[PDB]
């Protein structure tokens, strides 16, 4: 029912982008928490340019994306050079290893990301996570493309 973005990011492991519908994604997209209060998270969002890793420090302010004011399902983002303004966790597995995130950027841009806590096989992921994402991907594939920024050999 309820997907807590603050708890999804409450981890010391890397959270990888396993799939995205962003048009021009960099490789090896991942987030790494630096520190966290109840209402705020500082984390490092990195990607790769062939061989070099590029780190961006992100200031994130949790907020209530839905009408439910008891749950932090949204985060306002500063520091993301894709000009991401906000993110919305619309599903996470019970163990919070898998999550689906709507990403909102610039004025009118939006895409979806399948985010995974730690390196693991795609087949091992929460089935609902996988099938919801795959259903969406199949339904929009005529105009929007899903790709995987993740490689095993990402740093
Ligand atoms: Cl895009």
């Amino acid at each position: 029912e309820i997907y807590r973005f603050d708890q999804f990011m409450n981890t010391d492991d890397y959270i990888w982008v396993f799939n995205t519908t962003q048009e021009g994604p960099k490789e090896c997209e991942k987030d790494k928490k630096h520190n966290m209060t109840n209402d705020k998270i500082i984390f490092v969002r990195s990607h790769q340019e062939e061989t070099k890793i590029v780190n961006e420090t992100i200031i994130g302010d949790f907020f209530h994306y839905s009408d439910n004011k008891s749950v932090y399902d949204g985060i306002y983002i500063s520091g993301d050079k894709r000009e991401v303004h906000a993110e919305h966790l619309y599903y996470s597995s019970e163990d919070m290893i898998c999550g689906l995130v709507q990403v909102f950027a610039r004025q009118t841009d939006a895409w979806t990301e399948l985010r995974v806590r730690g390196r693991r096989s795609y087949k091992s992921l929460d089935e609902v996570c996988r099938t919801q994402y795959e259903k969406y991907v199949e339904a929009i594939k005529h105009t929007k493309t899903s790709t995987s920024p993740y490689r095993d050999d990402c740093q």
